[PDB]
């Protein structure tokens, strides 16, 4: 039965005279830091000497290195990229973590591959927000918040559960509500949305935009229906809320019900449930984890290479023509980050 | 090149001294009368004898039968659904409609059928929006806008895109872009995006849940990560704005990234392709246009049915038990259709 911490199963009580360390400023450090320093939590920030260091600096925090952040806090989160935690862990974080302190990762992934490990007297978990950096800042700044899932994976103090949800409820995530789920399954879990979901939806509005310039559809109008209206963006964000069918139904005219209904679990073939679990079975088999090693040892050349190819991809080109002729509604974003 | 219309394409003196009748006050209908009003515009409701006449009514509107409306009518807005179009066209607008009097469709199916015709005296156009009724209005509010595409389908009085125009900017539309586009065009689009797209997007999240749940995955975890989080609806909305495949190259951790690159252009078989293939042909050929008629002349009885059935899914019933669980951050929609200004 499932254990799920929400506002009245948590306090910031824990981090009294306490002192939190966020390592890496990048899309969740930065988010954790801006939301503890505004729940009257004290934040340090560790950084290697790079832009991130500038802007945490710029944002107003305190900042170091590593080493010296790790060794003046009681709880260190550890958010930088997870093939990187091995030898910040080895070199930077074990020698310096305190007795009685916490390390937590947002990530099982490096939990999964040893490259993390309990240490006499201190405590190990995961926080791991199922949500990125910005919409957690946002919903903090609106009370509210994303939900996490949490393992207590080493608690030699007794006390690592509280001091976790403490750090999940200064963050906001007690807002949503913080359910309990191993390292494992979360890495597994986790992994399986980045490689089967997130690709396979993006394929489908690819496909759809694709077929239609094939058979003479305008380009500019194609990719407006296919996501570039937002329209499919805000059916799958308020699916979230009241459930996917449930948008068609309130919000769809009888003449897209009736088409929907006519599709509706029909259009996918055996062969993408095979391939979700061929995807699967690389993610638990190792497979995955020996392709990121190999992709991360050259400061991930081949993924700066995807990334600019996918820019030229005919959806991208038509994206950029589409969104210089037609406005989006977005919100502000400057200091953002900021004290609130 | 593309003729797509913003705000300083468009003004609101066309409207100056006009009356628009808004038939029906559904999803489009409690929308555009919202707008309009908020816009300075004097609107009415032509409505049959349903709920909708009465939140018309609770919501403030000057609210009759439909051929009232019409008849006090200078530009009429033909907001109910596609289907009931021809008899409502035959019975209550073609004999109320003033002369130079501009009808208005927010979707071409209606022309290409020939159920809404052009009347001699009078314009009638497309003005289609890209999004549905609460966007729309939450849009506008915040001074912003929804996509739409028009079409002048008749201009006897030579002022049909001005005035069509004018409404799209009283409603918001302009502040987004309005895009000048064929009404057979609009109609076989929007369709396929309704039979191919949406359905596709859902069923592919349905088989993210149902094979993780087959291999014994926590139930409302993953619930939460196919969509119940609102992690792949940020994506999907935030790829609006900046891209998808941007996205992720933005907000994705290094991890993310190399496994997101690893499958993108490679998880989807070539029948995938194929069937919406086989969706535009059943669209364009009129198969789908016997299919919706079969559909309605049973007063929609199939649809209430599959309605049904589909609250009873695995994914609808985890999401259920997800929601009762996790608290979703979401706008008070109670006062959205409120006077504003
Ligand atoms: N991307 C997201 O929104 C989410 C991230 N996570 C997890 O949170 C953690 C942080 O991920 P992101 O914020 O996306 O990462 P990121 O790509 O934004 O990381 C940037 C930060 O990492 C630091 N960094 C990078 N390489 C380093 C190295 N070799 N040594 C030291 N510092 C280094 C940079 O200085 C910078 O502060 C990861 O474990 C990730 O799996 C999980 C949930 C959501
Ligand atoms: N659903 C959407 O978000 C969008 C709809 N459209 C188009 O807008 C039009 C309106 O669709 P929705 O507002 O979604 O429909 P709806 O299902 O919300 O329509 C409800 C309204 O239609 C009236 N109505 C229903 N049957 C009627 C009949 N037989 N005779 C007279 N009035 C009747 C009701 O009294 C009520 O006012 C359609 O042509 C649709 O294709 C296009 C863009 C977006
Ligand atoms: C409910 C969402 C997915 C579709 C709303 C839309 O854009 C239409 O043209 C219609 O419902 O007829
Ligand atoms: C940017 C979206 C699709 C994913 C963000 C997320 O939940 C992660 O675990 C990660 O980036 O590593
Ligand atoms: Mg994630
Ligand atoms: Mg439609
Ligand atoms: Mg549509
Ligand atoms: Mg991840
Ligand atoms: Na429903």
């Amino acid at each position: 039965n499932d254990l799920i911490y929400q506002d009245e199963h948590a306090s910031l009580q824990p981090l009294e005279g306490r002192t939190v360390a966020v390592i890496g400023y990048g899309i969740q450090g930065r988010a954790f830091a801006a939301n503890l320093r505004d729940s009257g939590v004290a934040v340090r920030v560790g950084n290697i000497d790079d832009r991130y260091f500038e802007l945490a600096r710029a944002e107003g925090h305190r900042v170091t290195n590593i080493a010296e952040a790790v060794a003046h806090a009681d709880i260190v989160l550890l958010l930088i990229p997870d093939e990187a935690h091995g030898a910040v862990f080895d070199v930077d974080i074990a020698p310096n973590l305190r007795d009685g302190a916490l390390l937590c990762v947002a990530h099982g992934h490096s939990l999964v591959q040893g490259d993390v490990r309990p240490l006499p007297g201190r405590d190990l978990a995961m926080l791991a927000p199922r949500m990125y950096g910005d919409p957690i800042r946002r919903y903090y700044l609106a009370g509210q918040g994303a939900p996490a899932y949490f393992d207590i994976v080493a608690d030699h103090t007794g006390r690592a559960r509280d001091r976790v949800l403490a750090i999940a409820r200064a963050v906001g995530f007690t807002r949503a509500g913080v359910m309990a789920l191993g390292y494992r399954q979360e890495t597994f879990l986790d992994l399986f949305q980045e490689q089967f979901l997130a690709p396979a939806l993006v394929d489908l509005v690819e496909t759809g935009f694709q077929v239609l310039v094939e058979r003479g559809f305008n380009p500019k109008a194609a990719l407006l229906e296919v996501y570039g209206s937002g329209e499919m963006g805000k059916m799958m964000l308020d699916g979230a809320d009241i459930g996917l069918d449930e948008v068609v139904a309130l919000q769809g005219s009888p003449t897209c019900q009736v088409g929907y209904h006519r599709w509706r679990g029909r259009t996918l073939p055996t062969a993408v449930r095979e391939l979700a679990a061929r995807v699967l079975d690389q993610i638990e088999g190792g497979d995955f984890s020996a392709y990121l090693k190999e992709q991360a040892s050259n400061d991930y050349a081949s993924l700066d290479d995807a990334r600019r190819a996918a820019l030229k991809r005919p959806l991208n080109v038509a994206h950029a023509q589409v969104r210089a002729a037609f406005r989006f509604p977005t919100e502000a974003a400057g200091g953002l980050y900021q004290a609130a």
